[PDB]
Order: structure tokens, then C-alpha cells, then sequence
């Protein structure tokens, strides 16, 4: 008590040195991820004109595709294998690693690996996002000034580290309240007080914020319009639809895992295997950009066409089976790539084709598919990562139908709900998990 | 250690089922008892409207009628707190956040019957009080009464059910699930250790006083105004400015609640009978103000929208909030049965219009709307004075839905937080408890 009352008094006073600096990371943060973000758009821009002037005929292009494709894939594993292997996939678990002083924080090594890396990876069009990337790169960008200022402490090693991932997760969805609940929800380590400054990560995520919206304002990354309500008497039907997640979010959760294993035999960890193999992952992506679009690439040119309602239930189900198949691949393989991107889309598709059923079950509630895809665009998100919070404001401010905050909050937590009664886990934690025992060993 | 958190780490997120079960029960209720109080308040301030009506003829008998019974609901209300319950007394966040602290009691066997029919009294009076504290508080004890009459046990429940009674205390207070969440994991909790508090439990709580709250409202908002319009990147720097004005004003403005916290313990001197007797005072003149000048009176909900559609004249502006300054000082400080959470929305609201208001004069270029000033100063004073940025951002956001001024309103906050921590200004919630916890050492 006594101290306490001594501690309250002493509330939210965080140095002005850790604040002052936490502005310049996300600055920073920010104007890369815009860099990252252009420069993705370029290489799938060549890919697309490269086919432009080579029209012909199948085949000739075909190919074409694949090489541009399994070409930029190998340039992204090769420049993860060889000078930062810890720049391989997500970049959340090895962060949330740093921010439990159980990782280190190499960053004049996985700036240039990560960027360039994903800048192949990404914009050669292989199933995976900027956020892994993003959260990664920034809390890097975040390291290097608390090195070149010789900054020390650790609030101050903490907080630092902190803003960046969360400016990254920012500048990536144009997200600024989802970077600040990630960190707070996430990202943070998890079984103990961390001295991290809430009031410096705001002011990270609001200056990468702003770089993002000085380069890509004047258009969203998603545009749904706004859906209609969602009744009382409807509710029921998105917690349903939660409880399918959750059995399913545990599963993909293994396949995640397995899948990982069953790639690293066809390299034994052999660099060269490797960077040939992602080189055909790669390829394979660049194609199917090409015969079936859908089930490659990021995934966000799908949300606001499945969330219309205008794939068949057909070509719902292909897409989403493929897109089972084609992450797995991409993420477990490896590559550098966020796999939270892929997932909001499978989270969509899955949404809708659960609509879509609804509506004609009960032509009474005149229903939209549409509002089952924003429940269920984050739902995965929610039962395979579990970090529930961080989708549904995530989803939030990317959709902007904040009359389903409902029916989002209820399919969420109805997902992290049976994705514990089934006994799967943060697959960012069990990543770290995996990655801190298979070293003392 | 690297072992442990192998350990810990694949351990991640498993609540017990009966923790989760107990949330839900915790939910229901919190949010039937918020709707229970909701229209208990709002049945007073009617009879009270329709008995000036019965007397809308002979004006000094309706100035009577209105003092009187603004009176005589404060009275019986400051009365209930002094008699059973001192707990009870002004907001119940403070006192709330104190037992998360395990610092002081739930008492639910007396806070219950005393804040509900308390509030009841005060706001129902016309006093300038907000839902929030109380529905808070209400919220913590109905948590804390589920733990006691089924005997779960161990730190995990205790803090659990009593962060989730608070959060869809919140919740139900402002129809706002996300802000009640973010609430508690921001403010409510236990600032400088971690803590066993389910954050799965606490949703299931929200969600489920959420939908008490919307199964019996449905359909009107607590605010309505419509799609402002967008700041464009240009105009950034103006809210910045602002949130520098709610900055140097929020520590400021703690520093005359607890002021007028002292002055008005003088008054009455902590006698039962002088405290009943000023407080019947305060209430008369709210509900009579609430007729003459009612922009001066009331909780603030009503004028946030006609200040933020630009209907009022900076003449009214600055009027309107020297005087709810005034008011709220007056009613807050008194510790009335109450909260202050909800006239902070009302004062911050006015200040952002006028200050849109003059800046939508200096910068035709622009194009703005005082109204998107409006909205950034909603939440700044809790921002400034609250120093819960997070939680303001998002209970605005969710409450006036213009998400395309999420830019304008976080820099609003984060300047104003920023100014209050620099000039010395201290969480409001945080220094009440403070003096609380202190006085009951102190008097040794």
C-alpha cells in the first residue's frame, strides 16, 4: 500500500528522450514501409507488362510467369539463408522474441534481407503480407536508433523495439489502432510486467501513420461500401459461424507447423535445395497470378469481390481449398511473407460461403452475405493467432462498418473460444516455442 | 530462464471454463441492472419536465418546483452514501481501480442498493453526473457478488470477475463494447505489476451486457451526428495545437476538482446533516438551471450534437462552458453519488467546436467544419485529465462513428496527454485514489 500510493502519484511519466525518439521510428518505420509497399507494386507491375509484350501463346507466357516469379523467389530465400536466416517468415515470433530478451535484434543484417527479401517474395506473387515484414523491419528500424544514439535501459531497449512493430503493423494496414492493440494484446511478452511506454507507441504509430497516408491516401486497401445492419434475432448465426473457426484455427494451426517440417526435408536445411525449391513455390505463384488469380498473390483483391457476394458458392469453395493449399506453402515453406494478410482472406471467403447459405436458410432475416464475410474476415486471425482484439479493430478500421462491431466481437470470440476447447495455440507463440527449443538442443 | 518461457509460451490462453461461465453471468446482469438504472434515470427527469408543466403558469412557482425536486433527489441521494455507504460517493472508478489493487473492499451488499438508487437521485435530479461511474462501479460489485455467492476462488477469478463487471459496466454505460475492453486494459487494471486477469473472461462480460443494453435500446443513439466531413493532411497540425490547449487545460482542470474537493469538505465539515443539506442545495440549483439555461444542467449528452452540427453561437460556446465548468466542479467534487467521465465528452465537445470555430474563420482555405474540432475535443479532456487517451479515442470513435477523423482525433488525444504529463498534470482516477488510500493512513 504505502509504495503503491508512492507509485500512483508517479504514473505515466515516460523519459522525454524514449518519447522524442519514438517519434523518429515511426517516421522512419513509416517512409519504409511506404518504400517496402512501392516497391512490391513495381515487380508485380513488370511481371504484368512482361506478359503484356509476350501475349502469346499459353505456353510462350506461361513460363514466362513462372520464371519472373521462381526468379524473384530464389533472390528472396537466397538473401535469407545466406546473410539473415531469422528474416524467414512471419518476423512476429522472432520480435516477440526480442521483446522477451530471448532473440536478438540484428538489424543492420535483416533491414536489407527482410525489404529486398519480401521485396521478391511479395512482389513476385506469392501467397503472403506486408505485416510480417513490416512489424519485422520496424522493430529494427526501432533497434538502430536505440544503437546509434546509444540509448540504454530497458523501457528504453523495450519501448523502442516496441513502437516499431507496432508503426510496422500501422503503416502496413493503415491500421493505427490495430499496430497499438497488437503490441498491448500480442506482440508484448506475455507472462510478465514489461516496462513498455503505451503513450511513445501511439506517437510511432501515428508518425508512420501519417508517411503512410502522405504516399497512399486518396484510396483504401479495402473498399466494401457499407453493408446493412445486422438484426438481434441474427446474432445467433454469427456465433455459429465463430465456433467453426475455432474447431478449424487449430487445425490450419497444425498444418501451418507440420507443413514447416515437411519442407525442410526437401533441403535438409540446405541452402541450395532450398532457394531452388522456394524458386518453384515461387514460379508456381506467378502462374497461378495468371490461370486462376484468386487462389495466389496477397489475397486483398479478393475481400471486396467475395465480400459483394459475386463469386459463385462454386468458386468460393475452389478459392478457399486453394488458398488452404497455396499459404501453407508459402508460409511454411519459410519465405519471408506474413501469413495475417492470407489469412484475413481466408477469413472473408470462408465468411461469405457461411453467408451465403444464411441468406437462403432464412430469406426472413434478409440477410447479406456480405456482413458474414466482416465477421469472419478476422475470425481466423482470431482462432489461429489468437489475438481476437487486435482483428476485430483490425477489420474495423479497414472495412468501416462499425454497425457489425457486434457480429464481429461474437464471431471472434466465439472462434478463440473453441480454438481453446480443441487445444490449439498463438501460432506466433508456437513458432517462438519451436524456435527457442529447438536451440537448447 | 529461456526454459520457462517454452513452458509458459506453450501454455499461452487457456481460461478455466468456470471463469469464462462466470463472466457471461457477470455480463447479463451488469447490463440488465445498467438498463434497469438507465430507465430509472430517465423516468425522473420526465415526471420532474411534466410537473413544470403542471405549473408552467406562475413562474416563481416553477422556479420552486424545479429546485425543489432537484433538491430534494439530491439530498436523498448524497444521504444514501453518507448513511450506508461512503464507497459510493462520486465516480467509483477510482474506488474500483482501488480493488483491483486489493486495496479496498467491494462491499456489494451496500454499494449496490446505494450507488443504483444513489444516481438514480443525482442524475435523475438533473445534476451534472454522468452514467459511467456509477454503471462502473455497479459493474465491479455485481462481479465481486457472483464470486462471493458461488465461492470461486484464487486471484484469477477474484480480479476477473471484477475487471469484467467494470468493463461491461462501461460497456452498457455507452453502448460502446470495444471502449469498456480497452478500458480496463488500459486504466482499470493494476499500473505497475502484471496481473491474472482473463482478457477472453472480460469480452464474454461485454459481449453480454452489450446486448442487455441493445435488446432494450435498440434503435437511437446516445449520440447522433452524422458523417462529418474528412480532414485532409494539411489541417493535421490544427488538432496537434488543440490537443496542446486540452494538454496545458486537462492537469489544470484535476487540480480544481480536488480543490473544490477540500472547499466543499469545509461547507459541512463531514457532517452527515450540513453534506445532505449542501448536496440538496447543488441539485436544486441543477434542476432549475436545467430550465432556465439547461446547456448549464444535465449530463452533457445533449448538446454534443447540436455543438458539433455548429448550432450554437460562440457567445453560447464560451457561455456554455464557463458554466458547465462550474457545474461539473460543483457536482463532481461534492461527491454526490456520480460520475465525471460523461460531462468530460459535454466540455471537451464544447471547447472542440469553438475552436473549430475559429479555425474554420482563419482558414477558408481549408474548408473545414468546426465540427470535426467538435469531435478531436470529445475525447481530449479525458485525455488530459483521464489519461486515457486509448480509451477516449475508441469510445468516441465508437460513439460518433466518423471513423475518416481517426487521424485527427488520436493526434488531438496524444497532444493532450503529452502537455498534461509535461506540466504536471496527474490521472485524475489515479490521484483520487491516492488521497483515499492516503487519508485512510494519514488518520493515524
Amino acid at each position: 500500500r504505502r509504495q503503491l500510493i508512492r507509485q500512483l502519484l508517479e504514473r505515466d511519466k515516460t523519459p522525454l528522450a524514449i518519447l522524442f525518439m519514438a517519434a523518429v521510428v515511426g517516421t522512419l518505420v513509416g517512409l519504409a514501409a511506404v518504400a517496402f509497399d512501392k516497391g512490391v507494386a513495381w515487380l508485380q507491375n513488370q511481371r504484368m507488362g512482361a506478359l503484356v509484350h509476350t501475349a502469346d501463346n499459353y505456353p510462350l507466357l506461361l513460363t514466362v510467369a513462372f520464371l519472373c516469379s521462381a526468379v524473384l523467389a530464389m533472390f528472396g530465400y537466397f538473401l535469407v539463408r545466406k546473410y539473415a536466416p531469422e528474416a524467414g517468415g512471419s518476423g512476429i515470433p522472432e520480435i516477440e522474441g526480442a521483446l522477451e530478451d530471448q532473440r536478438p535484434v540484428r538489424w543492420w543484417r535483416v533491414l536489407p534481407v527482410k525489404f529486398f527479401g519480401g521485396l521478391g517474395t511479395l512482389g513476385g506473387g506469392m501467397v503472403l503480407g506486408r505485416a510480417g515484414p513490416t512489424v519485422q523491419i520496424g522493430g529494427n528500424i526501432g533497434r538502430m536508433v536505440l544503437d546509434i544514439f546509444r540509448l540504454k535501459g530497458d523501457e528504453a531497449r523495450h519501448t523502442l523495439l516496441a513502437t516499431g512493430a507496432a508503426a510496422g503493423l500501422a503503416a502496413a494496414f493503415n491500421a493505427p489502432l490495430a499496430g497499438i492493440l497488437f503490441i498491448i494484446e500480442e506482440m508484448r511478452p506475455q507472462f510478465r510486467y514489461t516496462l513498455i511506454s503505451i503513450k511513445a507507441v501511439f506517437i510511432g504509430v501515428i508518425m508512420s501513420t501519417i508517411m503512410y497516408r502522405i504516399f497512399n491516401h486518396e484510396v483504401a486497401l479495402i473498399d466494401v461500401g457499407k453493408l446493412s445492419d445486422a438484426p438481434l434475432n441474427t446474432l445467433w448465426l454469427y456465433l455459429i459461424l465463430g465456433i467453426i473457426f475455432g474447431i478449424f484455427g487449430p487445425i490450419f494451426n497444425k498444418w501451418v507447423l507440420g507443413m514447416q517440417d515437411l519442407l525442410h526435408r526437401v533441403h535438409g536445411g540446405n541452402i541450395t535445395k532450398w532457394v531452388l525449391m522456394g524458386g518453384a513455390i515461387g514460379g508456381l505463384c506467378g502462374l497461378l497470378g495468371f490461370v486462376a488469380p484468386a487462389t495466389s498473390g496477397g489475397g486483398f483483391n479478393l475481400i471486396p469481390i467475395a465480400t459483394a457476394g459475386n463469386f459463385s458458392m462454386g468458386m468460393l469453395v475452389f478459392i478457399f481449398v486453394a488458398r488452404v493449399i497455396t499459404t501453407l506453402l508459402c508460409f511454411s515453406s519459410g519465405a519471408p511473407g506474413g501469413i495475417f494478410a492470407p489469412m484475413l482472406a481466408l477469413g472473408t471467403v470462408l465468411g461469405t460461403a457461411f453467408g451465403m447459405v444464411a441468406v437462403e436458410l432464412f430469406p426472413q432475416y434478409h440477410l447479406e452475405a456480405g456482413t458474414f464475410a466482416i465477421a469472419g474476415m478476422g475470425a481466423l486471425l482470431a482462432a489461429s493467432i489468437r489475438a481476437p482484439l487486435t482483428g476485430i479493430i483490425l477489420v474495423l478500421e479497414m472495412t468501416d462498418n462499425y454497425q457489425l462491431i457486434l457480429p464481429m466481437i461474437i464471431t471472434g470470440l466465439g472462434a478463440t473460444l473453441l480454438a481453446q476447447f480443441t487445444g490449439g495455440k498463438p501460432l506466433a507463440s508456437a513458432i517462438l516455442a519451436r524456435t527457442l527449443a529447438k536451440q537448447e538442443a
